């Protein structure tokens, strides 16, 4: 598939979905990217940095009329430059919930509350991608 992606997320996000994406971290990576997007704001966005400051870190945050909010950060940090990964995203009532390499990563609080609106996920990065795809468990 062709970086940066937008998967349309039909009706939006709802409990119970599970969104999947296989695909490879290039050798000399500097960034990822998950944008759930409503509209203009980003509900969700996910961003595993390679090197801030020389160190690995993930930045959660939300982006609303055009400025982010109160980051959450993470140290943990499953990914390696040049290998493959797969990201799971599963919609909970209260948070997204992320598992990578089926290993639970973070939650993160709904701060955009209209689920139904959030309909577009973009990938992007410093990756090879390889499916991007959602089901209902
Ligand atoms: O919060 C996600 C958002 O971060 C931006 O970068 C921030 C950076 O994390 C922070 O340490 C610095 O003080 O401000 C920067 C600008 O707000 C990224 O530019 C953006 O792409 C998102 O990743
Ligand atoms: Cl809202």
């Amino acid at each position: 598939l062709i970086v940066p992606y937008n998967l349309p997320l039909p009706g939006g996000v709802v409990p119970r979905m599970l969104i999947t994406i296989l695909g490879t971290v290039k050798p000399n990576a500097n960034r990822i990217a998950l944008d759930f997007q409503r509209g203009n704001d980003v509900a969700f966005h996910f961003n595993p940095r390679f090197n801030e400051n020389n160190r690995r870190v993930i930045v959660c945050n939300t982006k609303l009329d055009n400025n982010w909010g109160r980051e959450e950060r993470q140290s943990v940090f499953p990914f390696e430059s040049g290998k493959p990964f797969k990201i799971q995203v599963l919609v909970e009532p209260d948070h997204f919930k992320v598992a990578v390499n089926d290993a639970h990563l973070l939650q993160y609080n709904h701060r955009v509350k209209k689920l139904n609106e959030i309909s577009k996920l973009g990938i992007s990065g410093d990756i090879d991608l390889t499916s991007a795809s959602y089901t209902m468990i």
